[PDB]
């Protein structure tokens, strides 16, 4: 699985970690987090990407859609570039093959829709 490709439970624990500094860095998307535990965060992003990554069978928390979509001001395609730019980023400092880089963004490309509170067509 991609998961196990990128290194397993310790680079993923990284790969968050380092993402999550950036986040909290940019003016672009903190203030979002600005009531938030980065550390709980960054628990709930793990388990998350470990499933979504298919390091995991189950994802228990809330669904995209119902976790960013009362977030303000709305979220937008800045917002979810940003992200996107953040984890390519962090995973690209970790040392990760590029293709593997190409297939980590798609699954968080796959995000979109829900995460952005859009319409399914
Ligand atoms: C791009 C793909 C994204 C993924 C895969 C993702 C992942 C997650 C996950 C796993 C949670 C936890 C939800 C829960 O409570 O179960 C969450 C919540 C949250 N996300 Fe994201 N997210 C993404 C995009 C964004 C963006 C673009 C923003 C804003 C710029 C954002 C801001 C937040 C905030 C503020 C929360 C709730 C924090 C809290 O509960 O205090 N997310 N997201
Ligand atoms: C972003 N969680
Ligand atoms: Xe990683
Ligand atoms: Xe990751
Ligand atoms: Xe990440
Ligand atoms: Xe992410």
């Amino acid at each position: 699985s991609l998961f196990a490709k990128l290194g397993g439970r310790e680079a993923v624990e990284a790969a968050v970690d380092k993402f999550y500094n950036k986040i909290v860095a940019d003016p672009t998307v903190s203030t979002y987090f600005s009531n938030t535990d980065m550390k709980v965060q960054r628990s709930k992003q793990f388990a998350f990407l470990a499933y979504a990554l298919g390091g995991a069978s189950e994802w228990k928390g809330k669904d995209m859609r119902t976790a960013h979509k009362d977030l303000v001001p709305h979220l937008s395609d800045v917002h979810f570039q940003a992200v996107a730019r953040h984890l390519s980023d962090t995973l690209t400092e970790l040392g990760v093959p590029p293709e593997d880089i190409t297939d980590a963004m798609a699954v968080v490309a796959s995000t979109r829709t829900e995460v952005l509170n859009m319409p399914q067509q």
